[PDB]
């Protein structure tokens, strides 16, 4: 459902969810700016029933940037990709945590598609952190 732009990051950073591959910890970046385009402008209602007709129905313009390595707060190795979204889309999925964890499914599935990654879907949002990185 990700639809891929280009788009040299990062934009402002947004919040940053910690997930895995097999190989070690991954953290999405989820970004935005008003260079990426908003998705369609629909309701929470619209949105529930598109997801019943097609579970990649919705589709999100997002950049699916390269990884970098990165230490945590402890000092420990890591990946961190940035995913950059509309930048006013954004400030609606700061008001729906269903909206939110959409996006979050959609960045998830993306970069797996991208890298050839399985990244854990037990995911965390870090609450000391918006991104990792610089």
């Amino acid at each position: 459902a990700a639809l891929e732009v280009l788009f040299q990051g990062p934009g402002q950073p947004g919040f940053c969810i910690k997930t895995n591959s097999s190989e070690g910890k991954v953290f999405i970046n989820i970004c935005h700016s008003p260079s990426i385009p908003p998705p369609a402008d629909v309701t929470e209602e619209e949105l529930l029933q598109m997801l019943e007709e097609d579970q990649a129905g919705f589709r999100i313009p997002m950049s699916l940037g390269e990884p970098h390595a990165e230490l945590d707060a402890k000092g420990q190795g890591c990946t961190a990709y940035d995913v950059a979204v509309n930048s006013d889309f954004y400030r609606r999925m700061q008001n729906s945590d269903f909206l939110r964890e959409l996006v979050i499914t959609i960045a998830r599935e993306g970069l797996e598609d991208k890298y050839n990654l399985q990244l854990n879907p037990e995911w965390r949002m870090m609450k000391n952190r918006p991104f990792m990185g610089s």
